[PDB]
């Protein structure tokens, strides 16, 4: 799995949620790439991402779920946590 996790460095809902997705990451041995929207904008535009902060759980370079505009950090974990107890199944 991995997370991506898509901001820039003028965001302050992405400076206060950045840690807690980086222990998220950390907690489930999850791969998690940081991609600043601003100074790398060519994959974010690729993904078709234009607000930060969004988050991607992938598999396997698939698109597990996208969280934007409008989203909790609980919502990210609960949905870790669902993927991996199907998967475990």
């Amino acid at each position: 799995m991995k997370i991506e996790y898509f901001k820039n460095d003028k965001c302050s809902v992405c400076k206060a949620m950045l840690p807690k997705i980086q222990t998220i990451a950390k907690n489930f041995d999850i791969d998690i790439e940081v991609i600043d929207v601003i100074e790398n904008p060519s994959y974010p535009a690729q993904k078709l991402v234009f607000t930060v902060p969004t988050v991607i759980i992938l598999d396997k370079e698939f698109e597990i779920k996208r969280f934007a505009r409008n989203f909790s950090i609980s919502e990210v974990i609960n949905t870790i946590e669902r993927y991996l107890e199907i998967s475990n199944k």
